[PDB]
């Protein structure tokens, strides 16, 4: 079957308590000491408020949770605490619990974002070679530490573009990368899914997260946000397709034995793999590169083998420029 060419193992080398989050026992505090002022979001399984440690009067973040998915605390919590002190990573900062219901919250670090949509429409070269780098940061950071963040979007990276601060969030699909395990394929948003969820192909790895941060780098440079627009999960590997290529898509399926939903045989058509020019006009012509180019024909590939790791994308030359002027 197939493995992650980096880190494979790192999990199996680690105390098992790391990983086996089922018997992690959190230290829940008490969320009593924080005011709620606004609320910021609210997902399937969680709300999200801004609010006030009262005893420092510092700002922070708390999602409140569902309690009635343990497992699923735990393992958020677990991977959060390993996680701790990782570059842009949001910080974890307490652990709480309401002192009656019971009912569990995570309180983070503040940060002062601005809307992707907004942002996304001023960045410059350099501020998309900038913040491409330090969320690979992120992600180099939590595939060393063993684990696959799974949701990574651009509502999942918070950026304060006025201090230049990254922290990518919500870890709550996040979860340990064990060599031939096979994962549930109800993960990432449609626009971010990599084909291998597409086509349900279980055996993954961090090398999703890497999909989805080519899919947030062609958004950028293009300035077509979400860049794959699928109108449900056959549509998005449909989209795919069109740019990548369907001969190719079928050697991917054929290379990991991978079966085709029959569904996908009155969709898919026939498409030729096209050029990554194609998608440079008067409007982006400034944000886009050879090297810019050559990085993510590198990431949206089929073959999840084969996409850079974090690692590799970061000593890519279209990182350069940021590099010698964080010296
Ligand atoms: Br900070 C922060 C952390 C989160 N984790 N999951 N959702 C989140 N939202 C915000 Br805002
Ligand atoms: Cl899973
Ligand atoms: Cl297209
Ligand atoms: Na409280």
């Amino acid at each position: 079957g197939s493995r992650a060419r980096v880190y494979a193992e790192v999990n199996s080398l680690r105390s098992r308590e790391y990983w086996d989050y089922e018997a992690h026992v959190p230290s829940w505090g008490n969320q009593d000491d924080y005011q709620l002022v606004r609320k910021l979001g609210r997902g399937k399984y969680s709300e999200v408020f801004e609010a006030i440690n009262i005893t420092n009067n510092e700002r922070v973040v708390v999602k409140i949770l569902k309690p009635v998915k343990k497992k699923k605390i735990k393992r958020e919590v677990k991977i959060l605490e390993n996680l701790r002190g990782g570059t842009n990573i949001i910080k974890l900062i307490d652990t709480v619990k309401d002192p009656v219901s019971k009912t569990p919250a995570l309180v983070f670090e503040y940060i002062n974002n601005t809307d992707f949509k907004q942002l996304y429409q001023i960045l410059t070269d350099f501020d998309i070679r900038f913040y491409m780098y330090e969320l690979l940061k992120a992600l180099d950071y939590c595939h060393s530490k063993g684990i696959m963040h799974r949701d990574v979007k651009p509502h999942n990276v918070m950026i304060d573009h006025q201090q230049k601060k990254l922290r990518l969030i919500d870890w709550g699909l996040a979860e340990f990368y064990h060599p031939a395990q096979e994962y549930n394929v109800r993960v990432a948003s449609r626009y971010f899914k990599g084909p291998e969820l597409l086509v349900d192909y279980q055996m993954y790895d961090y090398s999703l997260d890497m999909w989805s941060l080519g899919c947030m780098l062609a958004s950028m440079i293009f300035r077509r946000e979400p860049f794959f627009h699928g109108q449900d999960n056959y549509d998005q590997l449909v989209r795919i397709a069109k740019v990548l290529g369907t001969e190719e898509l079928y050697g991917y399926l054929k290379k990991y034995h991978i079966d085709l939903d029959p569904h996908f045989n009155d969709i898919l058509g026939q498409h030729s793999r096209k050029r990554w020019e194609n998608f440079i006009h008067s409007e982006n012509r400034h944000l886009v590169s050879p090297e810019a180019l050559d990085l993510l024909d590198k990431l949206l590939r089929y073959d999840h083998q084969q996409r850079l790791t974090a690692k590799e994308a970061m000593e890519h030359p279209y990182f350069y420029p940021v590099v010698k002027e964080q010296s």
